[PDB]
RNA sequence: GUUUGACUGGGGCGGUACGCGCUCGAAAAGAUAUCGAGCGCGCCCUAUGGCUAUCUCAGCCGGGGACCCGGCGAAG
């Protein structure tokens, strides 16, 4: 029961919300894989009337790439309980978002007979802090 | 030598109910008038057309009014 209940990292999303790009290059080095362009929506007074146009870049790491990054990434932050989502997620900062979830999360990500994960199988800030804190660092 | 139209609570003036589209008037099939009420069309678009693949929107909440992550969300 506990085996299919113990949390895990689904994805590590590192992104730099600029506002006009050239920054892609560093993310590629700090993470290990190709970054992606970020387009914006709606016209913006702040000389941002152009809808589809580069404004940021992100990277979604999964599995090793995720941990190998967090290893030398988490030590760079001072995690606090507040910095945690209601789903058991947390982000710090260049931004670093960590998406944590239980074993059969795919049930809500597959094409056929997908289903929303029950509030019971959903992760919690509490169960989140633990898992993480239970690995190279401290909470609050 | 002729023309100088029609509608109209008489006519003139004003207006166009003079060709079209929608709601209501309209009385739960259809049809239905007044110078009845609300208001539009005489285009625009080579994509703002067509198909396919991938995908889900407003709005609100939580975590780092532009961006990133998560949740709620049959449709506003
Ligand atoms: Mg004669
Ligand atoms: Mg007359
Ligand atoms: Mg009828
Ligand atoms: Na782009
Ligand atoms: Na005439
Ligand atoms: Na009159
Ligand atoms: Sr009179």
């Amino acid at each position: 029961f506990h085996e299919m209940r113990e949390p895990r990292i689904e994805k590590v999303v590192v992104h730099m919300g600029i506002g006009h790009a050239n920054a892609e290059d560093i993310l590629g080095e700090i993470t290990g894989q190709m970054p992606v362009r970020t387009k914006a929506k709606r016209t913006v007074g702040e000389f941002d009337i152009r809808e589809g146009d580069p404004i940021g870049a992100k990277v979604t790491l999964r599995d090793e790439m995720a941990e190998e990054f967090l290893q030398t990434a988490l030590p760079l932050a001072e995690l606090a309980t507040s910095q945690f989502d209601d789903t058991g997620n947390f982000s710090f900062g260049l931004d670093v978002t960590v998406n944590l979830v239980r074993p059969g999360y795919r049930v809500a990500k597959r094409d056929k007979a997908s289903r929303s994960i029950p509030t019971k199988h959903r992760l919690n800030p509490a169960d989140a802090v633990a898992f993480i804190e239970s690995t190279y660092d401290v909470e609050v």
